């Protein structure tokens, strides 16, 4: 298992524009296009990102390409973020993938916000962090996904994805 396979299970893959869990326009493997409620605003963003008139549909390749860009961006954002980096640096490889999954889903800013959980993680207080992470809108809205990620932080194994 690795980050790519992990996110691929969490996000799925769709080749046509779709509404995500929050009702926003997305495509491929969890690639947000736009938060605007306009399908045309979506299509526009889509063509701009692929560099062709897609008309709302992309290939498997195109999707994987956006995915690769998106994972790269998450990692680099973590590395760039004063609050996140130190947490990342402190973790093991499995747990680093769980942090990346969160940043991919919610954004760097959204995650940097989990102050208390972040601190618990840096301290390696696993069971505490897990409890704290569960008290969040994130867990209430996407509970199955959140449980997978939390179990991952809890254990340092990939069992939730097995
Ligand atoms: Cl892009
Ligand atoms: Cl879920």
């Amino acid at each position: 298992m690795n980050i790519f396979e992990m996110l691929r299970i969490d996000e799925g893959l769709r080749l046509k524009i779709y509404k995500d869990t929050e009702g926003y326009y997305s495509i491929g493997i969890g690639h947000l296009l736009t938060k605007s409620p306009s399908l045309n605003a979506a299509k526009s963003e889509l063509d701009k990102a692929i560099g062709r008139n897609t008309n709302g549909v992309i290939t498997k390749d195109e999707a994987e390409k956006l995915f690769n860009q998106d994972v790269d961006a998450a990692v680099r954002g973590i590395l760039r973020n004063a609050k996140l980096k130190p947490v990342y640096d402190s973790l093991d490889a499995v747990r680093r993938a769980a942090l990346i999954n969160m940043v991919f889903q919610m954004g760097e800013t959204g995650v940097a916000g989990f102050t208390n959980s972040l601190r618990m993680l840096q301290q390696k207080r696993w069971d505490e962090a897990a409890v704290n992470l569960a008290k969040s809108r994130w867990y209430n809205q996407t509970p199955n996904r959140a449980k997978r990620v939390i179990t991952t932080f809890r254990t340092g194994t990939w069992d939730a994805y097995k």
